[PDB]
């Protein structure tokens, strides 16, 4: 779920 809402670790490739 591509959703960066308050997340240092929101890189998922």
């Amino acid at each position: 779920i591509w959703g960066c809402s308050g997340k240092l670790i929101c890189t998922t490739a």
